[PDB]
């Protein structure tokens, strides 16, 4: 079931960049194989630098489920979450994170060098414990290729 | 001018607790010496765990200025910004952060141990550029007192 929802997140990334909402990033929040939220980056559409795909998905999932904790939910991100988005995932109490592409694939097309220490386990003060899965194989290749595929379709931010 | 805006952020923390919007946290974003945003934690009001005071102030300031970058603005936080909030401050490109109380003051009254390595200078993958000032003396006393004064007047989250 991981492949299906990572796929959906990647397609959200493509859709968001095509409609000009924001960058090529998508996020799907799922509750026991029920899609609670399906979102992409909305920084340009919302004039909001915090409206990454993961944060937008968290906001919509929490509003839909009428609670601020998503402890029985899981989040699929097309890209390895940034420090802000990983902090948001922590605060949301999401129990599992699956992500598609390494941050380096997004950095390679000119995005900021902005990587979450707590995700990679390189912090002194911030330590994470939530289950984290980096996809491999098919979905990982597709998720990594998103950035080369969308390079000329949007302005960097 | 720092003490005035830090005190306004602390005041926002008190207001947000009093009307039940969220926890005892405030944030004020100013452009030179004009307040562009004045906010407190809105997690309970919005059913949004990302609605910390700093994130809320960033979103409202970006709406007021009609742009996604705040490089000419500074932010005053009643409490040391969390990993999510410090990451949002990085993305928003605010040029200066002044914060009131160390995170340990909020941990002492029941909030999670959730500290930003990049703020304290122990980050490996996240390196910040912005000027950071920890208040001392009266501003620190006020910001720290926030937590003793409100310690059981709000619902923890
Ligand atoms: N919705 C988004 N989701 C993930 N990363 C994003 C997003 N928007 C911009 N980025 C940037 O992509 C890079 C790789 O994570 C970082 O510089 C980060 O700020
Ligand atoms: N609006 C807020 N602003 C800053 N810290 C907050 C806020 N709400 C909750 N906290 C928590 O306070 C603690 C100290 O930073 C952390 O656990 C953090 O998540
Ligand atoms: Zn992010
Ligand atoms: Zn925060």
């Amino acid at each position: 079931s991981d492949h299906k929802f990572l796929t959906q997140a990647v397609e959200e990334a493509y859709k968001g960049v095509d409609c000009g909402d924001g960058g090529p990033f998508g996020a799907v929040i799922v509750h026991n194989n029920e899609v609670v939220a399906s979102c992409h980056n909305m920084v340009l559409k919302y004039t909001d630098p915090t409206a990454h795909a993961e944060v937008t998905a968290i906001r919509e999932a929490c509003k839909k489920l009428n609670k601020i904790e998503l402890s029985e939910c899981e989040i699929y991100a097309s890209c390895e979450p940034c420090p802000m988005c990983f902090g948001a995932i922590h605060l949301s109490r999401l129990k599992r994170l699956v992500y598609g592409a390494k941050a380096e694939a997004a950095i390679a097309i000119g995005f900021d060098d902005f990587i979450a220490d707590a995700l990679r386990g390189t912090g002194v003060y911030q330590k994470s414990s939530l289950e984290i899965k980096k996809a491999d194989g098919n979905g990982a290749a597709i998720a990594e290729q998103v950035f080369q595929n969308t390079k000329e379709k949007f302005r960097l931010y």
